[PDB]
Protein backbone atom coordinates (compact mmCIF):
# COMPACT_ATOMS: atom_id res chain seq x y z
CA UNK A 1 0.00 0.00 0.00
CA UNK A 2 1.75 3.36 1.12
CA UNK A 3 5.56 3.27 0.89
CA UNK A 4 6.12 4.87 4.18
CA UNK A 5 9.75 3.37 4.99
CA UNK A 6 10.60 6.05 1.56
CA UNK A 7 7.62 8.76 2.16
CA UNK A 8 7.90 8.93 6.11
CA UNK A 9 10.08 12.09 5.25
CA UNK A 10 7.41 13.54 3.02
CA UNK A 11 4.70 13.39 6.47
CA UNK A 12 7.72 15.05 8.45
CA UNK A 13 8.29 17.33 5.69
CA UNK A 14 4.73 17.88 5.67
CA UNK A 15 4.51 19.11 9.13
CA UNK A 16 7.54 21.60 9.05
CA UNK A 17 5.82 23.27 6.00
CA UNK A 18 3.04 23.99 8.51
CA UNK A 19 4.62 24.38 11.43
CA UNK A 20 7.48 27.36 9.63
CA UNK A 21 4.18 29.51 8.56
Amino acid sequence: GAHWGVLAGIAYFSMVGNWAK
